[PDB]
């Protein structure tokens, strides 16, 4: 019986993070402590023996950005790397670049939960005139009306996330390649939903730790065994608890 | 007649390496870029910018010094979404045993004028490494999927062009017949072998070019990929100053 192992990392501190902003597919670089997270998850997997032969990221290039930071860190910048929108971050609609704390008086502070927390239902729409609709990105050129978001929600975020698992991201990893993902907090809660079987009740409950690699050992069928987080224990489980 | 194509190839010999600001032989050996290289690349992409050049595909080395000037060029540009094809081909000429080895410890064990011959030569290549010696790439990761002739114990600038020039009429002029944007980030002596290609450069000329450091390079290439014209970009003048003090 076969084992892989898949190893994710999701990206730290964004700039609109640390500005209290909505971001969504808005193309925010990393903070400072984004940047340093970024490094401290390369440092780990080097002391901890990872090794890779391919890595996936989105179109965002404060996953990018996390990335090759973990490459540069891990002496491993000759890696192919493949990048599609596929991974992004969930979009938030009309709520990209607002505050989220003048969201919440604007519009109620439940109703707002309901748009961040909700499996099922989205954030208010962009229309394609929008400046922010994504259709006006070049690097969005090759995506069909259908593919382009005005808004998503987590089930919208795992619609999206899944295919691109399934015909991709998996072959690679059922050919041996050692794989390591650098995405975003949907995307990646898409992601394990989908191996571990998770409820959306449960789904709705997961925080995947910021700058934490995530390994995922998988059985010959890509079903999981096992799952860990890598690093100290006790911080890793205070990064979890916090919100 | 035939319908005609205008493509556009744009190359960036990556800037000054920690090793250049030492006066060591490099190859492929795989040291990072000084201060000056860092700045190099941010510049590189801010000409770009500025002179209205996007891109679909971007070629480098398994050199980080070539592989961080295109990131850093791909940051700048906001261009870090494109997709980026690594390879050894495009790798800098092997400089054999004396990787490592001060410029000025070299003309000690071997003399000016030898040294002079496997600087400037085309096709003779300086002291072979061992399989046994640690600089051997077969002792890299990196290199595991190379067969023994394609390991290089010295290279060369004749034995660089004949492991590039696969790779162009292979894999990168593919690309570029496709109307993919081309950027190419990588060294010195593989861009040499290009433009050798190219412009079917002499050896005795070939010798002589010395594409500057940080400069874009621009190639107007036909329906069939004969060059039309080259030219740098930026500061015409500042670029022939470094050109002509190096
Ligand atoms: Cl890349």
């Amino acid at each position: 019986h076969m084992v892989y192992k898949l190893v994710l990392i999701r990206h730290g501190e964004s700039e609109w993070n640390k500005e209290n902003k909505f971001t969504g597919w808005y193309d925010c670089g990393l903070s400072e402590t984004g940047l340093k997270e970024a490094k401290e998850a390369g440092e780990i997997l080097l002391k901890e023996g990872y090794e890779f032969d391919l890595c996936y990221t989105s179109f965002l290039k404060r996953a990018i950005k996390t990335l090759w930071i973990a490459l540069e860190t891990m002496d491993a910048m000759y890696l192919p790397v493949v990048k599609h929108w596929r991974l992004n971050e969930r979009h938030y609609g009309a709520l990209q670049g607002l505050n989220k704390t003048q969201t919440a008086e604007k519009h109620g502070e439940e109703q707002v939960k309901i748009w961040r927390r909700s499996y099922d239902i989205p954030p208010p729409a962009l229309e394609v005139t929008d400046e922010r609709y994504p259709g006006h990105e070049r690097k969005y050129q090759g995506l069909t009306q259908e593919e382009l978001p005005k808004t998503e929600s987590l089930k919208l975020t795992v619609d999206r996330v899944l295919p691109y698992w399934n015909d991709v991201i998996a072959p690679s990893v059922k050919e041996g390649k050692r794989v390591l993902i650098a995405a975003h907090g949907n995307s990646l809660r898409a992601l394990v939903k989908y191996l571990d079987n998770i409820s959306e009740e449960e789904i709705v409950e997961l925080n995947i730790p910021t700058g934490v690699p995530l390994v995922y050992e998988l059985d010959e069928n890509l079903k999981p065994i096992k799952h860990y987080y890598l690093g100290d224990q006790e911080l890793i489980q205070q990064k979890i608890n916090s919100v």
